[PDB]
């Protein structure tokens, strides 16, 4: 039984006490218990000691499931000695359109991470080795570049996706035993006659091979062959077939700059039946939202993170770690992540069907206590 103070607003619960919060209040009674409107009744009468967890929200208002979790990292100013970072955890229905929109496929930017530079692509991030020119020649990085600071939360939710290195040749330098001619050395390009192909030499036999990874074969090798030498479309074919594996685009990249591109974000949206959320990279002018919700930044009491949530949220998260379980989180309309034991008590706050949500965002946000029967009494 649950008697809500006229005029206190404190709740007392009934078992063979004072409760801190109404969640607190309905974990221990096995109930969504509806407080009774009692004043005289409980103030006249014996009192005890407060019990509930402190840390935990007055309530549980879950809203609508939120569409996406985005992780946006704002740097005001490029040119800077050291550049600040601002992270905003948009939990939330996001708004794209011309100035903040996904970027293209043949778009990337460039960061900078514990001292290591590192390549935004569409679908994650891949690590350049600014010192290696001739690549960053080949992929279209200007020689004016210089990468920005990128948050550590932004970092781990794009998926890594490799270095940008051309894979070493073995027998490099080495006179072709193909029997192609003899100006074609191994560690070399020729081209052939819509669109035409570039083609690399290796010890058994030829592997095609894209503009950007040719471009750089070139530059970084070379062996005093300029241009690269025309061969016909039947002579390739007595000669064997291999497979160069370079990680290189086929169209070269076209570099974000900060300072017209100053938010990178990252969005996760849960999608229905049995598809895979999907992922996407943004980056733009502003936060991708509504211009009525650029005031209601939650700054963060222990996180360097302004959430733009709305409303409540109950989720389950699953780990790709086998020791790791699935777990339910309840998150409270400022942001904060509360664990939940069990399905039981889930059931006692009015919680059910918890959506899945990331770890990559879930995992930023602030953790408060758990929601158990057993930690209510303290």
């Amino acid at each position: 039984q649950l008697l809500v103070d006229r005029t206190t607003n404190q709740l007392y619960v009934m078992l063979p006490r004072p409760v801190y919060n109404l969640t607190s209040a309905r974990l221990v009674l096995g109930n969504a218990s509806n407080p009774v409107a009692v004043s005289e009744e409980l103030n006249r009468i014996s009192k005890g000691q407060s019990i509930g967890i402190p840390g935990a929200p007055y309530a549980t208002p879950t809203g609508t499931p939120a569409s996406q979790w985005t992780l946006c990292d704002t740097v005001a100013k490029p040119d800077s000695s050291a550049p600040k970072v601002e992270t905003s955890i948009l939990i939330r229905t996001l708004a794209i359109d011309s100035g903040v929109g996904p970027i293209r496929a043949d778009q990337g930017m460039l960061v900078s991470y514990e001292g290591a530079n590192w390549l935004i692509t569409e679908g994650g991030r891949h690590s350049i080795d600014l010192a290696d020119r001739a690549v960053t020649s080949a992929v279209g990085i200007p020689v004016t570049a210089k990468p920005t600071p990128i948050s550590q939360g932004l970092f781990n939710a794009l998926p890594n996706r490799g270095p940008w290195q051309l894979p070493q040749i073995p027998a490099a330098g080495a006179p072709n035993s193909v029997g192609l001619p003899e100006n074609l050395v191994i560690g070399s390009v020729f081209r052939t006659a819509s669109d035409p192909q570039h083609y690399v030499v290796l010890p058994d036999g030829v592997a095609r091979v894209n503009n950007t990874t040719a471009a750089a074969l070139r530059a970084t090798n070379s062996y005093g062959l300029m241009q690269p030498p025309a061969v016909e479309a039947s002579v390739v074919a007595k000669i064997p077939e291999q497979v160069y594996v370079s990680p290189l685009p086929d169209q070269p990249l076209d570099v974000l700059l900060r300072q017209d591109s100053p938010v990178l974000c990252w969005s996760w949206q849960r999608e229905p039946g049995d598809q895979a959320p999907k992922t996407t990279v943004i980056a733009g002018r502003r936060l991708p939202l509504p211009a009525n919700a650029i005031g209601t930044g939650i700054d963060q009491i222990g996180g360097d993170s302004t959430v733009y949530i709305e409303g409540g949220q109950f989720v389950r998260l699953q780990s790709p770690d086998p020791r790791v379980g699935e777990s339910m989180y309840y998150i409270d309309p400022q942001g904060v992540r509360y664990g939940i034991a069990n399905d039981d008590a889930a059931k006692n706050l009015g919680l059910a069907g918890p959506v899945n949500a990331p770890w990559q965002v879930v995992g930023l946000l602030v953790d408060g206590p758990v929601l158990s029967k057993e930690a209510a009494l303290i």
